[PDB]
Order: C-alpha cells, then sequence, then structure tokens
C-alpha cells in the first residue's frame, strides 16, 4: 500500500503517514500542503510510513538544531530516501566539518558576496533585457519565459561561459533535475562533466578572473585541487542556482500576480523590495532535505536509530506560527522574519547572496516595465511538492498599453 512497516523503535502515537512528493491537498498549495504538518494535534517529530520510512522534524526549533548538530546529522546523502537522489556526487554536500570546511571557502570566493557586487550591473541588464522582450506581447509563461533563462544566462557570465553553449548546457541540466526520459541521471551527469574537465584543464593552465578558474587552481589540503574535486563543485555551483530560483521566482510572481496590494506597494515604496524579498523567502520557501543518524541518538524526547533519515524541510521554519505570527500571511513590514530558506548549519546555502540579488533585482525590474499583470483567464496553478517544490506553469497577462519600457 505504499507503506513501510513500522520499525520497532518507533512508537505509533508518533506516526503520520505524510509523502513529501506527492502531499494530500497539494492542490490547496504546496506550502499548504506541507503545513498540515505543523496543525495543532501534530507532534514536533513524527514518523511518516511513505518513502520507505523516515522522521520529519516539523517545527522551526528542531529544524535549527538539528542542522547545527552535524556530529549526530550527518549530510553523506541529504535525499530522501537515498534513491531520490541515485549517482548524485556534487562537492561539497556530502562532506561535513571539517572536510567541508576549505571546499566552503572555495566556493564562497567565487560566489560570495563581493563577486555578487561586482556583477550586479550584469545582472540587471539580463533582467531588463529578458522583461522588455516579453513588454510588448501582453503575456508569457513566467517559469519558461523568464524565471528559466535568468539563472543559466547568470551561470555563464560568472563561469566566463559562452552564451551559445546554453541550448546543450540547459537541456543537460534539465535532463538531470527534470527528466523526460531521454537519459538517465547519470547518463546527463557524466555529459556535464564531459563539458566541464575540458575548460578546467585549461583553465588550470592559463586562468582568468571567472568562477572556474578560480575553483581549478584552488588549493586543498596543501595540495591541487584534482579534476574530479573541481568538476564536483562546479556542477553544484551550476545546479543549485537553477531550479531553486526558477521556482522561488515563480512562487513570488503567482503571489504578486493574485495581489495588487503587495504590487502597488512595491512600486509605491521601491527602498522596501530587500524586505519584501525576505519576506517572500519565508513565505514561498521551496527546499526540504535531511540528514542521517551517525549514532543512537535521543533527540527531544524521542529515540532516534543510528542509520535512520529525518527530514528537516527548510521550508516549514518560517512557517512555524511559533517563529512567525500568521506564518501564512505576507507582511512586507514585519519586522522579524524568522525562516531558514537557505538552510541552517555548516551547508547553508552558498549562493544566497547570488540569489537575493536575483529576486530584488527582478523584482524591480518587472515592477518597473509592467507595474499591473494578472494570471491569465481560465488557468488553475499547479504546484509539485520534493526536495525542491515549483511551479508547473505560470502564464500571465497584461495590457501593453499599460507598461513603460525603461
Ligand atoms: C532562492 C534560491 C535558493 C535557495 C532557496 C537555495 C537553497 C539551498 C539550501 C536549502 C541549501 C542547503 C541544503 C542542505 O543543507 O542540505 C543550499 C545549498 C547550496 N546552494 Fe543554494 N539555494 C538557492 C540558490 C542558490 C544559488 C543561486 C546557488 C549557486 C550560485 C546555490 C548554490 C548552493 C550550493 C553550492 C550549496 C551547497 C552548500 C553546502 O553543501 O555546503 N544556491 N541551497
Ligand atoms: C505510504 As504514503 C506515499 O501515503
Ligand atoms: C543520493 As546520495 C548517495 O548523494
Amino acid at each position: 500500500a505504499n507503506l513501510a512497516p513500522l520499525p520497532p523503535h518507533v512508537p505509533e502515537h508518533l506516526v503520520f503517514d505524510f509523502d513529501m512528493y506527492n502531499p494530500s491537498n497539494l492542490s490547496a498549495g504546496v506550502q499548504e500542503a506541507w503545513a498540515v504538518l505543523q496543525e495543532s494535534n501534530v507532534p514536533d517529530l513524527v514518523w511518516t510510513r511513505c518513502n520507505g520510512g523516515h522522521w520529519i522534524a516539523t517545527r522551526g526549533q528542531l529544524i535549527r538544531e538539528a542542522y547545527e548538530d552535524y556530529r549526530h546529522f550527518s549530510s553523506e546523502c541529504p535525499f530522501i530516501p537515498r534513491e531520490a537522489g541515485e549517482a548524485y556526487d556534487f562537492i561539497p554536500t556530502s562532506m561535513d566539518p571539517p572536510e567541508q570546511r576549505q571546499f566552503r571557502a572555495l566556493a564562497n570566493q567565487v560566489v560570495g558576496m563581493p563577486v555578487v557586487d561586482k556583477l550586479e550591473n550584469r545582472i540587471q541588464e539580463l533582467a531588463c533585457s529578458l522583461i522588455e522582450s516579453l513588454r510588448p506581447q501582453g503575456q508569457c509563461n513566467f517559469t519558461e519565459d523568464y524565471a528559466e533563462p535568468f539563472p543559466i544566462r547568470i551561470f555563464m557570465l560568472l563561469a566566463g561561459l559562452p552564451e551559445e553553449d546554453i541550448p546543450h548546457l540547459k537541456y543537460l541540466t534539465d535532463q538531470m533535475t527534470r527528466p523526460d526520459g531521454s537519459m538517465t541521471f547519470a547518463e546527463a551527469k557524466e555529459a556535464l562533466y564531459d563539458y566541464l574537465i575540458p575548460i578546467i584543464e585549461q583553465r588550470r593552465q592559463k586562468p582568468g578572473t571567472d568562477a572556474i578558474s578560480i575553483v581549478a587552481n584552488g588549493q586543498v589540503n596543501g595540495r591541487p585541487i584534482t579534476s574530479d574535486e573541481a568538476k564536483r563543485m562546479c556542477g553544484l555551483l551550476l545546479v543549485g542556482g537553477l531550479d531553486t530560483v526558477v521556482n522561488f521566482l515563480s512562487f513570488s510572481m503567482e503571489f504578486l500576480a493574485k495581489s495588487p496590494e503587495h504590487r502597488q506597494e512595491l512600486i509605491e515604496r521601491p527602498e522596501r523590495i530587500p524586505a519584501a524579498c525576505e519576506e517572500l523567502l519565508r513565505r514561498f520557501s521551496l527546499v526540504a532535505d535531511g540528514r542521517i543518524l551517525t549514532s543512537d541518538y535521543e533527540f527531544h524526547g524521542v529515540q532516534l536509530k543510528k542509520g535512520d533519515q529525518i527530514l528537516l524541510p527548510q521550508m516549514l521554519s518560517g512557517l512555524d506560527e511559533r517563529e512567525n505570527a500568521a506564518p501564512m500571511h505576507v507582511d512586507f513590514s514585519r519586522q522579524k522574519v524568522s525562516h531558514t530558506t537557505f538552510g541552517h548549519g555548516s551547508h547553508l546555502c552558498l549562493g544566497q547572496h547570488l540569489a537575493r540579488r536575483e529576486i530584488i533585482v527582478t523584482l524591480k525590474e518587472w515592477l518597473t516595465r509592467i507595474p499591473d499583470f494578472s494570471i491569465a483567464p481560465g488557468a488553475q496553478i499547479q504546484h509539485k511538492s520534493g526536495i525542491v517544490s515549483g511551479v508547473q506553469a505560470l502564464p500571465l497577462v497584461w495590457d501593453p498599453a499599460t507598461t513603460k519600457a525603461v
């Protein structure tokens, strides 16, 4: 019945069958679907018999604590169940302190705040270019027409790769995270590595100032980073910034299309866009992965067994009423916007700075040119749930005569 037999160490009163890949009432919205785990009668920590059987921390306090305690909660394979990530081998996902430290520092060198600030004007140009091409059309499939092209073009800029390589590169990343049956994950991954390796070896000899050159010439354990290590980190620097951004932007634009008050608020108070970005990140949080118990451990009165998998939904912390008043409501003026949208602990998103800049630039440049838009008449928006939840399709409409080319 898709149900995994309840392990002896798990008390029956903590059972709550939740399917993270197809939650009940997903039609009400994915965040709302996950919020069922936070209804009054549900414990802070539960066990679901779906997807092979695993724990699920449902409150921000437990989620933050588990992510900080890497000694008890390992990131060896954050995919639950393990088969959900197949041949995944990106760095530094599966590493924990100390091994993890060196790789994070090198990655922070290429996508950290200083780099983001230097790339802002170009990111702004890319955004304006995409929005302006859509403006006169009076409609668009947001996810395909803006959300997807934006992040991949940003990567080419960051990695110093030619625009002409997008069709191939984007096809491969889509084959990996949004498979259509053409290639297996392993095959798509190998093809991605076949693309990266030559560029890495080349820039290892004649380096530039791009992200790949810096990574290729990095130092690990007092010795040059290997071709294997470099490609495995570059692969995540690429894939980690695509679907998360694509879907987050889609959730945010869906909300704005349905709320004229919030659009009007940002048009009249542009200086609030950064704050609005943070509140949208909280309300439309979308990632949910986990950790593995390194040893038998008592956590908040619950006995966890070595090897057990525990889902620690990054999405749930900010939706927790114990963290934020009326969590399902959007308030750009919230004084304390508590969330773990980019994660928490040692694995906190390395691209958080780049992500925030992409969101802020998108909101400013879109609201400046297309201030009044709505969901296409007759359309019904559907969400999808998983490790990175999202929007299937987002058809938008507007009157071109009400827009302004800037
Ligand atoms: C709204 C957009 C984004 C969200 C919500 C997001 C979320 C996350 C989360 C929750 C984690 C931690 C996962 C865990 O602890 O297992 C993570 C890790 C990571 N993300 Fe992001 N991400 C976003 C954008 C980006 C971008 C733009 C990049 C690429 C430039 C990126 C690169 C990475 C990398 C490399 C890691 C690995 C960190 C590590 O394992 O130490 N992310 N992301």
